[PDB]
């Protein structure tokens, strides 16, 4: 069973105890680590932080304390967009160069395989082409790993993305059945199904709908988001569902009413150490005193309240019961987004180091 964890480039700028560098990694928490994000550079494999390659040494040093972990390093995210993948993929001669740049880059500095963030084919201003060129993409890189292979005398470079939850972004980008036979495993972002963006409060990750939710809105959830993937051909041993160690928050209409879909005015105030409306780590949901915490029975997840802020999250319980739903399913493993935004330090939630993530492991195994 896998457990595949994130780490963020960024977390290093993270302030006070909430600052985060490759030093605070477990090495046996996860079966798989994956650094986010490299970028792009004239079609190759890039940095995208002063210093990466120095961090690049320390995540990969730590097989060396145990050989049976696997690093991915993995480019693309949010902020990078579609463009450059774009351009790339447009042309043999440029995906080729892709492709060797990453084999080069990849066996540098140590790392086991490729995650593939590109968000996403066929969206944010990529065009509808893109969705083969895609499928494209992932057979030149998975042909290239399997040569490269014999040429070297290493274990084959493995190759895995994450992939959105949402049925509009599937359908425009995603070639399942034809990428998952290529793809060594598919990490789900099984998250980010409701938000800020919203004017009605929501949770960012219910494991079922609510049973007054119908129509489109009855398929943002986990377990809908599974059978999706899985019913469009990918193999469920390859399918690793995706935790948020973080949770959304939104500014209430009013602190008089707290239910599930109630009104909301926009974004919940921004944590202290995350600087982001809309989102909280969980070691800033945990920080809360004098706070009402109650559980959404119908979608197996927890939400609590404060004044006019309201935050739904994920903690020991939910990710106890994604991990029973998972095995149920036969799935791949559980991912996780991020190693960060836990309490990676028990220096908030008084339940030690990786009180949700070290939760995983235990049910995993």
């Amino acid at each position: 069973a896998k457990l595949v964890c994130y780490f963020t480039n960024w977390a290093q700028y993270r302030q006070g105890e909430a600052r985060f560098l490759p030093k605070d990694l477990d090495p046996s928490l996860c079966t798989h680590l994956i650094y986010a994000f490299a970028g792009m550079t004239n079609h190759q494999l890039s940095t995208t932080e002063w210093n990466d390659e120095t961090l690049y040494q320390e995540f990969n040093g730590l097989k060396k304390m145990n050989p049976k972990l696997k690093t991915l390093l993995a480019i693309g995210g949010w902020n990078f967009g579609t463009q450059k993948f774009t351009d790339m993929v447009a042309t043999a001669n440029n995906r080729q160069t892709f492709v060797n740049s990453a084999i080069r880059f990849l066996r540098k500095y140590s790392f086991d395989g490729l995650d593939l963030d590109w968000e996403y084919p066929g969206s944010q201003g990529s065009p509808a082409v893109d969705k083969e060129r895609f499928t494209t993409l992932v057979q030149d890189l998975a042909n290239a790993f399997q040569q490269e292979a014999q040429t070297s005398g290493k274990e084959r470079l493995l190759l895995s993305a994450a992939v959105p939850a949402g049925q509009t972004y599937v359908d425009a980008g995603y070639e399942v059945d034809k990428i998952a036979q290529n793809l060594d495993f598919v990490n789900l972002m099984a998250y980010d199904f409701h938000g800020s963006w919203e004017k009605v409060t929501g949770h960012n990750s219910p494991l079922y709908k609510r049973q007054e939710e119908s129509g489109a809105a009855a398929s943002l959830n986990v377990d809908a988001a599974v059978q999706q993937w899985l019913q469009k051909g990918t193999p469920a041993s390859k399918l690793i569902l995706g935790m948020p160690t973080y949770g959304r928050s939104f500014t209430l209409a009013s602190s008089s009413d707290t239910r599930v879909g109630a009104p909301a005015t926009g974004s919940g105030t921004p944590g202290p150490f995350t600087k982001e409306g809309g989102m909280l780590a969980y070691y800033e949901v945990c920080s809360w005193k004098g706070a009402t915490k109650q559980r959404i029975q119908d979608q197996k997840v927890p939400y609590i309240f404060r004044d006019n802020q309201w935050v739904g999250f994920d903690d020991v319980e939910s990710f106890k019961t994604k991990v029973s739903y998972l095995k149920q399913k036969g799935l791949g493993g559980a991912m996780v987004w991020a190693l960060d935004l836990d309490d990676f330090a028990g220096f908030s939630c008084n339940q030690g180091r990786y009180p949700l993530i070290q939760t995983l492991r235990q049910e995993l195994s």
